[PDB]
């Protein structure tokens, strides 16, 4: 029932985030099983937050919400990564990845 390989997409945001301590994430998947999806939301300086979710098996397109302590300053740099990966695993068994980099923060 599997055949081919699995994969992510960040399909939102590409260019601009608006500023909010909640930063949505659109990201497209093939699963092959039950996974987990990842998204983070990444500034010039470092990481500042992720979420995670376990997807079923499937082809489709899903929303993460990733919590901030603050909104991030107004500005460029800012960078989105995502993953897909064995459920409860970290980054080491990574399948497959995706990344935005440019963001621009708005007011």
């Amino acid at each position: 029932a599997v055949i081919g390989n699995e994969s992510i997409t960040i399909n939102s945001p590409s260019t601009n985030v608006e500023s909010d301590t909640k930063v949505n994430v659109t990201l497209a998947y093939t699963a092959n099983a039950t996974r987990d999806i990842v998204a983070e939301f990444w500034s010039s300086t470092g990481w500042l937050g992720q979420a995670v979710k376990t997807v079923s098996a499937g082809n489709r397109t899903e929303t993460l919400t990733i919590n901030l302590n603050n909104a991030p300053a107004t500005g460029s740099g800012y960078v989105v990564k995502a993953s897909i990966r064995p459920v409860g695993t970290n980054w080491t068994s990574n399948i497959a990845t995706d990344q935005v980099n440019g963001l621009n923060v708005i007011p």
